[PDB]
């Protein structure tokens, strides 16, 4: 689910940032009460994404994938000229509704612009 | 809301297709129970999107924009080479989570590829 992915992402990011994931930090990162974190952490444990709390290899794999996908979509929206202020909220929504196929094709397109700057200028010219 | 956008879009599409929007057709289009439809219909009436379901001018403007947005994003995923079978499901989800700014820039991106087929060919080459 979207929520589960939001949690796994924030947990992975805290562990990379701090070395551990506190319930209070997850709650602060997701703007939720810790009782919701506690209840969700018990599901993630049940579904073997985690064992403070430690991500299993399964949990680590998904976390890293979600971070990559967020970063990819940010650079996609940035490349096509979306106002920087708007990018995060858009990515945070759309990330959960894109198939791997779309993600990978968005990947190729990001690569398409990056390998020749003229392409970027031509895209900019249309926006005029 | 996302749900409200789904309903307004489907109502607009039925009126364009058939000339009218019956609650039973709405229910089938969204695969929901009629009571869910009637609840949203009253909400849309209260919010002056509609009044024998008839869109007010406010309702038509939004309906037309939502149909446009859907088509645009289908075209976007299609151009970048997403498997046709996967496109509709992805668009159905992301359409609610993109700012107008993102939609406009995606519009520019679609225009970018549509105006020179060589650009499409160059993108497909990268995909190899
Ligand atoms: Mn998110
Ligand atoms: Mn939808």
């Amino acid at each position: 689910t979207p929520s589960m992915e939001d949690y796994i992402k924030q947990i992975y990011m805290l562990i990379e940032e701090k070395g551990y994931a506190r319930v209070s930090d997850i709650a602060e990162a997701l703007a939720v009460h810790p009782s919701s974190v506690t209840k969700m952490v018990q599901k993630l444990d049940k579904d073997e994404y985690l064992i403070g709390l430690v991500l299993t290899s399964k949990g680590k794999k998904i976390g890293k994938r979600l971070v990559y996908r967020h970063e990819l979509l940010e650079q996609f929206l940035r490349i096509i000229g979306v106002d920087e202020e708007k990018i995060y909220n858009d990515v945070e929504g759309i990330e959960h509704h894109l198939s791997w196929n779309s993600i990978d094709r968005i990947g190729d397109l990001v690569q398409y612009f990056e390998e020749d700057d003229a392409r970027k200028k031509d895209l900019k010219s249309i926006q005029k």
